[PDB]
């Protein structure tokens, strides 16, 4: 029932100094090889896939073949993304079993099991451990990508972090032998740092704490106001305001820690008592005032703030952030527009001098990310129509709303997606079920809701064109799982990509209509069913002529028996942007390779 092997680091073993009987006695010159690298090792730079090369024999795989068919799943785990596995099956399958000494005098058919224990026996005890071993893991965040910087790297920029947190004084040093709650660590944000606490922890406190997130999400909920519906906002705004809009978008700087401990408590002890007694009166209050950290062995005292990755800054820090904004947030423009998020505003008028305003009232309550802000006025040095919001572009001149897709240049595509799952794992017998679940709704839902598909603000054209990039995404997700399926699968015979994609064409034009209906208004023309079925298409086709050698044969198939001529009715829609790939996806990596 299982067939997936996680390509994360977490799942190394502490190697023996020799294997049992149960393995072959190669194993353990590999064992031994490997514990005689762990200290050549020099801040000199190395690629674990060349250390590797003298760690395991080559007398293990036999010929050069079965050498490169294992080396490959080394370069996997050096180049994957959060959630990534690949089929067990790979490492047995088509490995030229003669070729294999230690697997001569055993049995032809007891060798594909045999090689598999083994195989695995070197990735979990020496291939992974030893990538840890130079290598560390970070999750960049833009979606599953993971960087592997050299432990020596990385710690160099841990100190010069932590002593900052010394001499600003966030961080102060104590002597109590218990207490830390959690352990603190550097994640690289951008280029600025991230210092974040992780709990023990223990499940002791852990469905009490959800108690709380849950409860004073519900202080939130009943209390205070809430920024109301994006969607409507936006809409009465561009229905009511005729002239220029101005707008300005605001990033929060630090918003975990630039709460004032000290006022979070008192607002928590005013919470009224129908909903928190006298437990948060005291525990909740106490929790913030009190977050103790162990780091480099020295239990540190933090007080910035709230902690993230504390289980209460979570909750804590929308009721502060939804207090202070009760605070300076009052009277703004009634006729005004206005959108807050966890640390973002967003803020229209017709009148620019209130825009100016707003960012310097939202400048004095808190602290911003200048170089994320984002605006019309001509105060600013680098104005622009479209401002990015909650996953959305919206064009201050032309009121249309688009996708944001954050998509860095070189950026490798594929890390955007989870096409594993390890709670539903797919036989590697059965590709037409992977490639599937792959196509499904669940993940581009996104860029498939009213913000897309409604034409009461949104023109004909751009509908068109939000489809379109959706579909280039999925376009996108379609290449990257079917190099999952050569890979990992190892088909041989793809045929059965044609009732996958045709239905997945299909279903997705409807899964369009039957929104852009939903969602109709006065800009509408008419969205021919046909038309969107052809969108789809020209999406596929954008995204597939990026390997004409690979997939030469599925183009043509679509080139002649899909008619890719769309019949917009309405006059005002430039049909070439269906014709190309789209310049947001056009600095996207599909080509994947290790380096580390």
């Amino acid at each position: 029932m299982v067939h997936y092997y996680r390509l994360s680091l977490k799942s190394r073993q502490k190697a023996p100094k020799i294997v049992n009987s149960k393995y072959n006695s190669i194993l353990n010159i590999a064992l031994k090889n490997f514990r005689l690298c762990k200290k050549h090792k020099t801040k000199k730079p190395v690629q674990i896939l060349a250390l590797l090369q003298e760690i395991i024999p080559k007398s293990y795989f036999g010929t050069t073949t079965n050498l490169k068919r294992f080396y490959k799943v080394v370069e996997k785990i050096l180049t994957q993304s959060s959630f990534e596995c690949i089929h067990l099956s790979v490492l047995h399958k088509c490995y030229d079993y003669d070729a294999i000494p230690w697997l001569q005098n055993v049995e032809p058919n007891l060798r594909p099991k045999l090689l598999l224990k083994h195989n695995l026996f070197l990735l979990d005890n020496i291939v992974k451990p030893i990538i840890a071993f130079y290598y560390k893991p970070i999750k960049t965040l833009n979606g599953h990508e993971i960087k592997f910087i050299r432990k020596e790297e990385y710690i160099s920029f841990e100190s010069k972090v932590f002593h900052k947190l010394k001499k600003m004084k966030y961080l102060v040093e104590v002597q109590d032998e218990v207490k830390p709650r959690g352990v603190l660590n550097i994640i690289p944000k951008q280029d600025n740092f991230r210092a974040i606490v992780s709990i023990f922890p223990d499940s002791a406190r852990k469905p009490f704490f959800k108690l709380l997130t849950s409860k004073i999400y519900k202080v939130l909920e009943e209390k205070y106001k809430t920024s109301g519906s994006l969607y409507t906002c936006w809409s009465e705004f561009t229905q009511k305001t005729q002239g220029q809009i101005y707008g300005i978008k605001v990033d929060i700087r630090d918003a975990y820690g630039n709460v004032k401990i000290p006022v979070l408590c008192k607002l928590i002890q005013s919470i009224p008592t129908h909903l928190l007694d006298s437990e948060k009166k005291n525990f909740i209050v106490d929790h913030i005032s009190n977050q103790f950290v162990a780091f480099r062995r020295k239990i540190y005292k933090w007080n910035h703030g709230l902690l993230q990755g504390d289980p209460l800054s979570g909750c804590l820090c929308e009721l502060y952030m939804a207090f202070m904004d009760r605070l300076y947030f009052s009277n703004l423009d009634k006729d005004a527009f206005i959108h807050r998020t966890v640390d973002d505003y967003f803020f229209c008028s017709p009148h620019p001098h209130k825009v100016y305003d707003f960012e310097l009232l939202i400048k004095g309550v808190y602290q911003v990310n200048p170089t994320k802000t984002r605006t019309n006025l001509p105060t600013h040095r680098h104005p622009q129509d479209e401002i990015p919001y909650c996953g959305k572009i919206f064009n201050l001149t032309t009121r249309q709303v688009r996708t944001l897709y954050k998509l860095p240049p070189n950026y490798e595509i594929r890390h955007k997606f989870k096409l594993w799952n390890f709670n539903n794992q797919i036989s590697d017998d059965n590709p037409a079920r992977f490639l599937q679940k792959a196509m499904d709704f669940p993940f581009i839902c996104n860029s498939f809701t009213k913000f897309e598909f409604n034409t009461v603000f949104n023109d004909q054209r751009t509908v068109f064109a939000n489809f379109y990039d959706a579909m280039i995404c999925v376009a996108y997700k379609f290449d990257a799982a079917m190099m999952a399926l050569r890979t990992s699968f190892l088909v041989n015979d793809f045929g059965f990509i044609w009732l996958v994609l045709s239905s997945t064409v299909r279903a997705y034009a409807s899964r369009a209509f039957k929104k852009i209906v939903t969602y109709k208004g006065g800009k509408y023309r008419k969205v021919t069913f046909q038309c969107l079925k052809s969108i789809a298409w020209r999406a596929f086709l954008a995204v597939l002529k990026r390997r004409t050698e690979i997939y030469k044969g599925l183009i043509d198939r679509i080139k002649s028996r899909e008619k890719l001529t769309m019949k917009f009715h309405d006059g005002e829609v430039d049909a070439s942007y269906f014709c190309k790939l789209p310049e947001k996806f056009r600095f996207v990596k599909i080509n994947r390779k290790a380096s580390i």
